[PDB]
């Protein structure tokens, strides 16, 4: 039916491994010393869930996560606060976004209150794994897989469901800005109307990797996902794409593409629109924008600031686009950034503690 | 560099299992005593092949194929022949859409006539495996992942090349045409211009899952895949799509959809067309064909069949089309089919030896 975070068993590693220092952390390459796991079968349901030391998941050949990527993830962060308190980020978002994709999937379902206690339970275990530094944070991946040994292509009879953490450092070692050049190609698309480019599933991922490797070939750092006939800009990399500046009509707007099936609609995303609204400095419209709109904007010097947004970031500059044959300057960091700094700071003062919020659950 | 095939380490198996019932079979479900795995690493190249009893596959949990989806696979047959002579079928082109698939998923290349060698010892030590009936076949399952222990996403520096196999009972148990209703639904696209569908890549099938389960429901037995605002068919499942009929301008005519980028290039489709090219008997039309055309055609009474070609049925007619709430059937069945009669005889007697080829390959 549904597992439950009051029947976990707890079995606790004998040995710890000694923290890495937080100023010299690789995104996802360490990871702490517990993981939680959840086994499901068509014949028998949910068994109950596991928190136990980290170890290699014992797979048939079969699977078929590893045959016709029957498979889907999620993330999001723990913060120590200033006030040395441990806090959750908005992680409801998180549970509804992994159901939605669960379905779409067809893996099993589950209750989305259980699953995140059961993820309470596994950070509270290893909480001093979340860093002692207000620019360092602990990722949380959980991750459901289709492990049914057989090759036919069809909804799986067998799945686990499992959650790893792993500590990061800020994504700006610096501690400032530094601004990130795009490789504009629309030979490349990262998803389509019809699609599964608005669920966190893994196949979305495998496709996209040839074009980061010839981004970084030409010196830029991420991908600008071109869409349709007009060159539709959608998405930076696995970051949703926020642009602000002057319209058409000659008002300041912030502007980011709608959810029309060709965008993950990111928790840093929602975030941002809401404050937006809330500031109300400004007009906040959810619209298409192309490759035309903005060199039309430059060459009329209405652009301020254009900038990526995830949990990776929070916050990311774009400085220039490489498209057509040209190097194209975005003048953001020569306008402060006056948003991007704004942005940044609210959410990390929520983050971190600095003023009480509704986004954030402190762990009990 | 590449694994050599004269390197190959053989553990052979101490107690072997009992071989199921040719007449029963189930796809996919029976595994054979022994698989062939190749480790690789970017920091010291391809390690030696090793052929060993079937096991379960060790993984850290943060293995990139689990998580994005960095995975692709193959699928070919083995024939026991009528001269009690074991063949491989065209395994030369299986080989080399391994190769394209591996470069567009950045994972590593390899020499394709080491792996072929290195199957054709896999094939040799399990041989009694090879069914005994000329309606059952051994199904070998090459698959190759990203085993990355990290959360980054990008190119893998670690992965796993492995290959299964399983005995399979006929298509159709009772020997002869059932022909398949398809559900004919545009809200779903498999592949899109930029995208990944002309490879086998694991991302291509995972998304797939939901649309069969709707058309099950709905009683058909495969999806008929539409793309763009002309509805254009483009393939059947996962089967490439061929129409025999009067065309617009009165002439006898084979249509298939053209390589355009969301067309899997197909092993039988490849054989359907060199035998139609060379027979010189109707002309041969790689084109685009909308919903549009084919009701128009049956109005008209110029459609004589529609099927279905691939590994798995060779062969497979359709009798009906779900379509805008009506049922649209096409006259398959009621044309004998002769067309697919002739390929269906052709390419079984070439396969159980019964007529010598270019296309086959009896085990060394
Ligand atoms: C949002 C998201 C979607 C899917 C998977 C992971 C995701 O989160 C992250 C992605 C990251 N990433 C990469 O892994 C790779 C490139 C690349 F394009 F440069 F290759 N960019 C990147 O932003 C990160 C890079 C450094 C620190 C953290 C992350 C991070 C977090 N948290
Ligand atoms: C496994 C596979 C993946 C990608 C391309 C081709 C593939 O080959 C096969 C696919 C099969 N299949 C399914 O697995 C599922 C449906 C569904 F649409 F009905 F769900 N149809 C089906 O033909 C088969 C069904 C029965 C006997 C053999 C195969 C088969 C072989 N050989
Ligand atoms: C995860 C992700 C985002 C941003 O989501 P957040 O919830 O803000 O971390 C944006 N685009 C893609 C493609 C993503 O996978
Ligand atoms: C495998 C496959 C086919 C059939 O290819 P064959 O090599 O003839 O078995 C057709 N369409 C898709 C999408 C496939 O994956
Ligand atoms: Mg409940």
């Amino acid at each position: 039916g549904t597992f439950k975070a009051k029947d976990l068993i707890v079995t606790p590693a004998t040995i710890l491994k000694e923290k890495p220092d937080p100023n010299n952390l690789v995104f996802g390459t360490v990871f702490t010393d517990h993981m939680l796991t959840v086994e499901w079968s068509s014949e028998f349901g949910w068994e109950k869930p596991h928190i136990k030391p980290l170890q290699n998941l014992s797979l048939h050949p079969g699977s078929s996560a590893l045959h016709y990527a029957v498979e889907l993830f999620e993330g999001l962060k723990a913060f120590r606060g200033v006030d040395n308190k441990i806090r959750l980020f908005q992680p409801n978002l998180n549970m509804d976004r992994m159901y939605r994709s669960a379905v779409r999937a067809t893996l099993p379902v589950f209750d989305k209150e259980e699953l995140l206690e059961c993820i309470q339970q596994l950070v509270k275990l290893d909480q001093e794994w979340v860093p002692y530094s207000t620019s360092a944070s602990l990722y949380i991946r959980p991750t459901f897989i289709g492990t049914e040994p057989s090759l036919g292509v069809k909804k799986p009879t067998k799945a686990l469901l499992f959650v790893l953490l792993s500590p990061v450092g800020p994504y700006f070692s610096s501690g400032t800005f530094n601004p990130v050049s795009l490789w504009a190609n629309p030979k490349y698309v990262r998803a389509w109307k019809g699609g599964t480019g608005d669920c966190k599933m893994g196949g979305n991922y495998g496709s996209s990797l040839f074009a980061q490797c010839e981004a970084v070939d030409n010196g830029c750092q991420q991908v600008l996902w071109l869409y349709g006939e007009d060159h539709q800009i959608t998405e930076v990399g696995t970051m949703n794409l926020f642009l602000y500046w002057i319209n058409e009509d000659g008002e300041e707007e912030l502007a980011t593409p709608p959810l029309d099936g060709i965008i993950l609609p990111g928790v840093t995303r929602r975030c941002i629109l809401d404050l937006a609204h809330q500031w109300g400095e400004f007009k906040v419209s959810e619209r298409y924008l192309t490759m035309d709109d903005l060199t039309t904007a430059l060459e009329g010097n209405r652009v301020r600031e254009m900038f990526g947004s995830g949990t990776a970031c929070v916050v990311c500059p774009v400085s220039d686009i490489l498209y057509k044959g040209e190097t194209i300057h975005i003048p953001t960091m020569e306008n402060g950034p006056k948003l991007a700094s704004r942005i940044l700071s609210k959410l990390t003062d929520i983050q971190y503690g600095r003023e009480e919020r509704d986004w954030t659950i402190v762990l009990s």
